[PDB]
């Protein structure tokens, strides 16, 4: 076949009931999820190959960074419950990956009041129950795929991408795969 259980995805051997149709996992630490979301923009490309009003989700690990991967946890639920994921996910990995100028729970508030989210409503938003109910959804969202690597999609709690097996020559070429079998495994 074209696409084969083993080559362009792989299949649970547990699947999780209920799940999220398209579900990215990354963290603001991880390398290749620095390239997925700034050089080859993975997520902007799976959502225009996908039915309008998909429900696509992406939440942050706490497994690389120790403390401050933690810390970014609670922030992406910040951002998350503010709806400025789009306002902060740049700043956010190269404050991580580029110039390492985060450093601490404050560096990463910064940040956020940088992108012109005030203050107040930033420390209201860390210190709420909604955020800390977010941050527990990441948390068993992850662990119901006992999860230990970034970058990862599942597509309707049953199929996770394997980039691995993509020709990476060519970027955009390489996006369109990777868009391409979200689609076919979205119609599974
Ligand atoms: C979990 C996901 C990966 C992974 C494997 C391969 C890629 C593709 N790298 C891109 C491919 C296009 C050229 C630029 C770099 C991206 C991520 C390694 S572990």
């Amino acid at each position: 076949a074209q696409y084969e259980d083993g080559k362009q995805y792989t299949t649970l051997e547990k699947p999780v009931a209920g799940a999220p149709q398209v579900l990215e996992f990354f963290s603001f630490f991880c390398p290749h999820c620095y390239q997925f979301e700034e050089v080859l923009h993975i997520s902007d490309n799976v959502k225009k190959k996908l039915p309008e009003g998909v429900k696509m989700t992406k939440y942050h690990v706490n497994f690389m960074g120790g403390d401050l991967g933690k810390d970014l946890t609670q922030a992406w639920a910040v951002a998350m419950a503010l709806g400025v994921e789009d306002k902060v996910t740049v700043p956010l990995f190269e404050g991580v990956q580029k110039t390492q100028t985060i450093r601490s729970a404050s560096d990463i508030r910064d940040v956020f009041i940088n992108a012109g989210i005030k203050g107040e409503e930033y420390d209201a938003a860390w210190n709420s129950f909604v955020v800390k109910s977010l941050v527990a959804q990441q948390e068993k969202a992850a662990a119901d795929v006992q999860l230990r690597g970034v970058p990862a999609m599942f597509v309707n709690g049953k199929y996770q991408l394997n980039p691995q097996g993509m020709d990476t020559s060519n970027m955009d070429v390489f996006v369109q795969q990777y868009a391409d079998t979200v689609k076919y495994l979205s119609e599974k």
